[PDB]
């Protein structure tokens, strides 16, 4: 986990800054190759790096960045696999002729991500497009595990904003469970298909807790299969009950997938 700085190069130039800090580029000789990597730049701030650090290090799937080790040197750095096509928010903006198809692909792979993160019982707490990044056209991973939390053995849920992600019960009583991850994940969709726009557009927060509240919801992207608006739809259920876990969304999706396959064959 702990990484050698003499054996990291940093790129001058950054890929991006803001609310999550500072990400450049680089790459790290590894035990023969040389690995191209994304590094993530940061004294209760020290704790937050290690925290999400500690997360990433208990994850292992296909679906989600892998965390190649820290380092601390000039700052503390997490450096992580690079993801060449980038954020998918920002990717889906500039390729508007991505076919349905391939984003059904896209927010399927997601769903098998978050269905393995409940199984582990975590909780992702930032489920945003802006956080699946691309290492391929066909291949998306979730990031970003700054507000992630370990589940208690005794609950399902971690008690307490990006307020347009979040469901009525995070907003209502600060609790977070795999539930209100999968709320995040129909916004996340619902981005996905509107090629990248933000949730919500013109809206204050408190303008859309209201409407919320009144059981409106966002419409249908255009475009959209009715298949996939109804999936949106079903996981911004009110009741954290009813409202689906991972692993039925992932079903629903890898079950749509299929079909939309087939009839491409056809
Ligand atoms: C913290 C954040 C943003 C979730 N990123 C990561 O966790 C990343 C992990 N590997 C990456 N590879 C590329 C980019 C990338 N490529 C282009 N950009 C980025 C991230 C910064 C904006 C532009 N971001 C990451």
């Amino acid at each position: 986990v702990y990484l050698d700085r003499k054996l990291l190069t940093l790129e001058d130039k950054e890929l991006g800054s803001g609310n999550f800090g500072t990400v450049k580029k680089g790459y790290y000789q590894m035990k023969k190759v040389v690995k191209t990597v994304a590094v993530k730049i940061l004294p209760a701030l020290k704790d937050e790096l290690l925290a999400e650090a500690n997360v990433m290090q208990q994850l292992d799937n296909p679906y989600i960045v892998r965390m190649i080790g820290i380092c601390e040197a000039e700052s503390w750095m997490l450096v992580m696999e690079m993801a060449e096509l980038g954020p998918l928010n920002k990717y889906l903006q500039q390729n508007r002729h991505v076919k349905d198809k391939n984003i059904i692909e896209l927010v399927h792979q997601v769903s098998m991500g978050m269905k393995y993160l409940e199984e582990s019982n975590f909780v992702h707490r930032d489920l945003a497009a802006r956080n699946v990044l691309l290492v391929t056209q066909h291949y998306a991973k979730i990031s970003d595990f700054g507000l992630s939390k370990a589940l208690r053995a005794d609950e399902n849920y971690y008690k307490a904003w990006p307020v347009k992600w979040y469901a009525p019960e995070c907003i209502n009583y600060y609790k977070f469970s795999s539930k209100s991850d999968v709320w995040s994940f129909g916004v996340l969709m619902w981005e996905a298909f509107s090629y990248g726009q933000k949730p919500y557009r013109g809206m204050k927060g408190s303008e859309v807790t209201a409407m919320l509240e009144k059981g409106e919801r966002m419409g249908c992207p255009a475009g959209c299969p009715r298949e996939m608006y109804d999936l949106m739809n079903l996981c911004w259920t009110y009741d954290v009950e009813n409202r689906p876990g991972f692993a039925a969304v992932e079903l629903r999706l890898r079950n749509y997938y299929y079909d939309v396959v087939n009839e491409g064959h056809h």
